[PDB]
């Protein structure tokens, strides 16, 4: 609601856009909440992230929230990574990346739900290789696409309320 | 932009020059050009560089210009992660309604032209190979010259030098 | 670093252990790895790591290798929507020409060999195909084992965690 009202004219289609994401049926409230933390964090932008943040914590656990943002944390690293290793046509998949990134393996919540976060921040971030391996991971633990859809949705309405409201800030 | 171009540091002059020379650039219009380096100052994120171009843009740009120009950062923000991902995706998500509003796309108050410029030029920041063709496509359908919508991506990436170089200075004094 | 890695969030210690490791690593010279943090850092935006790296970074890096790795940062990031952008044009704009300066990048004043991986750490962080590639292969033109090269890839990658997740 404070978020939306800190939109500007010129994205009204945001903030349209924000109020029927938050309104989703489609995904959990953890599902839903989490993308939202994820992807606010992805977005670099504080305000973004303490008002997302703050709402959140009527809709998520401490453990839920704190993987929502260890997602963005590890993807932050892997998006550079393996989209690096992309770029250089396979050259360097024999050399052993050598990071850690057990939180992965070990969220402390659902997987389907930590694979959803991470797929919405490598949508953030722009790693078709992160994005492809989650969004078939997803599917492996029966996520349907509407669900997957609705996460990538979330990431890009979350990446625009950012962008909106870095502007307004910066030139009010 | 003169504050901007003094406030660089010497191991950034090639991006002060290209900051100089862009700026006294003739290729586009007036409102183009400075449409192009407030939806691009905007997309950079860098508050220094949105608030001094900002400031210059008013006596440079008309009222539904700047609000055009900001918007188009705002709805290809949004955009440019959406298409972006959904073409990553081998064509699963292809037939799927986004359900996703980008009326002012329609209805940017001003031409189509400068505001599929501003986009065209958020789209290259972003990095969104969807929406550059997408735009770029637009602009010539329209009658937009291949040397001005060139001219945008070199503006839009002078820009991001810009931010690049300020928020480090920011950042470290 | 010390007080960067101390900064790290509980649920983001994987990051934390690889930041403690790539900085302990010898994979790359001091000059290499600390003018690879401090290129990174620049590009990830974070003021804190910025400034972090940056202070730890003046006890292995001269004033013109500092100076060149946070110009390598400022440059690529003008190069880096460029060449992308035209990439995804499909050639059409292949024809005219850039007109951009670039003289820091023959003349970094310092060594090219580390201009130029710090330039690929960063196209790495902003994500330009081109410009990784090229840069890639010239590290490998004048030397540079890709074991240098795929370090510095990951030191990339693994300053974007750490301003990620200080940013969160």
């Amino acid at each position: 609601e404070k978020l939306k009202a800190a939109l500007p004219e010129y994205a009204k289609d945001i903030k349209l856009n924000l109020s029927s994401i938050t309104r989703s049926s489609v995904l959990d409230q953890e599902q839903l909440w989490g993308t939202l933390l994820a992807s606010a964090a992805a977005t670099r932008n504080p305000q973004v992230l303490a008002d997302i943040g703050a709402e959140a914590t009527d809709h998520l656990s401490a453990a839920a929230r704190h993987a929502a943002l260890g997602a963005a944390a590890i993807m932050g690293m892997n998006n550079v990574f393996y989209r690096g290793r992309g770029f250089l046509e396979g050259r360097y998949d024999d050399l052993r990346p050598g990071l850690r990134m057990n939180i992965i393996a070990n969220p402390g919540i659902p997987k389907a739900n930590f694979e959803l976060w991470s797929f919405a921040v490598s949508a953030i971030n722009g790693c078709s290789h992160c994005l492809v391996a989650h969004e078939h991971t997803l599917r492996t633990v029966g996520v349907d696409r509407e669900a997957i859809f609705e996460a990538l949705k979330a990431a890009a309405i979350v990446s625009g309320v950012a962008q909106a409201l870095a502007t307004i800030e910066a030139l009010s």
